């Protein structure tokens, strides 16, 4: 490997290639129009070939990194488009390559991508499949310049398959909407993972989420001994520090690197990896990231001798807390896929906390006998909330179920916007058809997973528009404490009720002719302002309110002149209201 471009070229393949370059500098030259970009990767390109053939042809040998650059420095608008950017090209290379990535637009200034039609994008779509696709590849890099270049990449090739089977389907748009709404959703998902994950690393440091790591790892592979799980959870945690950095290629190395020492121990690590890792390259980390829980071995005895009954157990932590700490949470972990992170978590700290405690104590081994007696009320806590949730679900549907949680947290916090309550709301009921689906003991890594996203999404607003200390304590606590300072959120008895608007509780015939998402969303935002307008009113009460706006609503939407039936029903409804709460 003379060549590192011929080298990379060879690993991906010539369409790999071209997308990941395309993708490359869209997330560097985020204004340049796209037949830019594509002139620059058919450069690069036709450059790459000639590498191929010979090693040994001029300028083959450069680093990806200086290439890259010098390409970067060749635009000729680039001080006019990028200002500072452009003083970058006057660096020499280790530091050229770092005053570019400093100068990378998070969220620039750019116009909502607009959704065609379904029929406009699948004629597209027909008559020029190439550039339908990477002209939209090229609008998603430049608008997220620090999303994994390859995980951009897996998506836009489920967005070709979406495009391909539901454009040839005599029922386009139920087909293809569907999918693009599973696809934008995991998309804004998975990119709020990564900028989570990166967060906590700063905030918290290296233990934190090292000890995170273990958990997981070791409820992954839980026929891996102690130290392959260590090993592990210190190449993860190289790996993510380098990939949270941003630099493309790093990153990326590094995860080859730790894909290629998993399927190389694979042995060591767990049985279900032998297809991840008959993967090309750049398919192999993302395959192992995704691979089921491994079956945990069958004899697997108690934790109390190790970690409550042996003398020596003070004796054993003192010489390495962190190493013993790690032992204990790998044992648990591996015995416990049913737990959530978090809660694996919750339980180390605990142990942790009576250790320190009882290591210093007039007999230690009295003081930690009944340490494990500690862990049942925190196991118990999740466990009950989805037994009750789940229940809730079960009797209502998503929608009603939505609603339910409208009420109850309006109540709890009805100071934050509407459209906020309302969007978080219908999120948590998506939580509950996903998660509340699954046999008991899956449920609550899912809600983990799922609860992780809605509640960043929902301190991401927060920080940006404050509007309740508890929610801004709940959202800077740990992430081991986010969730159950959430629960413990109690009703605002603060709270003056909110002025009526007469405007706020009318509704016009248009009602009628939404979609079922449109007409939901209008009827949940009414419901906000009602419990927002009348704090102190009563589940049988709002009941009744409910009950007797969807009796309206149907009347009218069935009446000769629909319009006169909203403003007349409609006045006969609201003083009804007014009256009852
Ligand atoms: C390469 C393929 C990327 C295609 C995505 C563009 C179409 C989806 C529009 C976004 C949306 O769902 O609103
Ligand atoms: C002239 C410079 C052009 C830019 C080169 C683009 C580099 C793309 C390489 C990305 C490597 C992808 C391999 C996947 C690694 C992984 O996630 O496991
Ligand atoms: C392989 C060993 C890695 C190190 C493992 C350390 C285990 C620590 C257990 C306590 C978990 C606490 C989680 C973060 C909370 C805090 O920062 O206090
Ligand atoms: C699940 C249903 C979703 C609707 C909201 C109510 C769920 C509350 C229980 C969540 C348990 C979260 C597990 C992660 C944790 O250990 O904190
Ligand atoms: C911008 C601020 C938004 C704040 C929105 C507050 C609404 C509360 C959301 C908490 C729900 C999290 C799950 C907790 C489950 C439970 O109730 O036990
Ligand atoms: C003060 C009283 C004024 C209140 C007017 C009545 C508005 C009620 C909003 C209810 C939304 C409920 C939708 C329920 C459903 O879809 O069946």
């Amino acid at each position: 490997h003379k060549s590192e471009v011929a080298h990379r070229f060879k690993d991906l393949g010539e369409e790999n290639f071209k997308a990941l370059v395309l993708i490359a500098f869209a997330q560097y030259l985020q204004q340049c129009p796209f037949e830019d970009h594509v002139k620059l990767v058919n450069e690069v390109t036709e450059f790459a070939k000639t590498c191929v053939a010979d090693e040994s042809a001029e300028n083959c040998d450069k680093s990806l990194h200086t290439l890259f650059g010098d390409k970067l420095c060749t635009v000729a608008t680039l001080r006019e488009t990028y200002g500072e950017m452009a003083d970058c090209c006057a660096k020499q290379e280790p530091e050229r390559n770092e005053c570019f990535l400093q100068h990378k637009d998070d969220n620039p200034n750019l116009p909502r991508l607009v959704r065609p039609e379904v029929d406009v994008m699948c004629t597209a779509f027909h008559d020029n499949e190439e550039t339908f696709l990477k002209k939209y590849l090229y609008e998603i890099a430049r608008r997220h310049p620090y999303f994994y270049a390859p995980e951009l990449l897996f998506f836009a090739k489920r967005y070709k398959a979406a495009f391909t089977e539901c454009c040839q389907a005599a029922d386009k748009a139920a087909c293809l909407l569907p999918k693009l709404d599973e696809l934008r959703d995991e998309g804004k998902a998975s990119s709020a993972k990564q900028r989570l994950k990166c967060a906590s690393l700063q905030k918290f440091g290296e233990r934190a989420f090292k000890a995170w790591a273990v958990a997981r790892l070791s409820q992954r592979f839980p026929k891996a001994e102690f130290a392959e799980v260590s090993k592990l959870v210190t190449d993860l945690t190289k790996v993510h520090t380098e990939c949270c950095h941003g630099d493309l290629l790093e990153c990326a190395d590094d995860r080859a690197d730790l894909a290629k020492y998993i399927c190389e121990n694979q042995d060591s690590i767990s049985s279900k990896l032998k297809e991840c890792c008959e993967k090309p390259l750049l398919e192999k980390s993302h395959c192992i990231a995704e691979v089921e829980n491994d079956e945990m071995p069958a004899d697997l005895p108690s934790l109390a001798a190790d970690f409550v009954e042996s003398k020596d157990v003070c004796k054993n932590y003192a010489e390495a807390k962190d190493v013993f700490l790690g032992m204990f949470l790998y044992e648990y972990a591996r015995r416990h896929p049913d737990y959530s992170v978090v809660l694996l978590l919750r339980l180390a700290k605990t142990y942790e906390t009576t250790l320190e405690k009882c290591c210093a104590a007039a007999d230690p081994h009295e003081c930690y006998a009944k340490v494990f007696d500690e862990f049942k009320p925190l196991v118990e806590e999740p466990q009950n909330l989805i037994k009750q949730n789940c229940e809730l679900f079960e009797q209502l549907g998503e929608y009603k179920f939505q609603n339910a949680l409208l009420v109850r947290y309006t109540k709890k916090v009805p100071q934050v916007s509407t459209p906020t309550l309302v969007e978080v709301s219908r999120n948590l009921g998506k939580v509950g058809s996903k998660c509340c689906k699954h046999p008991e003991a899956k449920r609550m890594p899912c809600a983990e997973d799922y609860l992780s996203v809605v509640l960043n999404q929902l301190c991401v607003l927060h920080e940006k528009t404050p509007v309740s200390d508890r929610v801004t304590k709940c959202c800077t606590e740990s992430l081991v404490n986010r969730r159950p300072c959430f629960s413990a959120l109690e009703v605002d008895e603060t709270y003056v009720p909110k002025e009526f608007n007469a405007e706020t509780f009318t509704f016009h015939a248009d009602i009628c002719t939404l979609s079922e998402k449109e007409r939901q969303i209008k009827k949940q935002t009414a419901l906000v302002e009602l419990v927002k307008h009348k704090p102190k009113a009563t589940k049988e009460q709002l009941k009744a309110v409910m009950d007797d706006f969807a009796a309206f609503v149907e009347k009218c939407c069935k009446a000769d002149d629909k319009e006169t039936c909203f403003a007349e029903e409609g006045k006969k409804l609201v003083a009804a209201s007014q009256a009852a709460l």
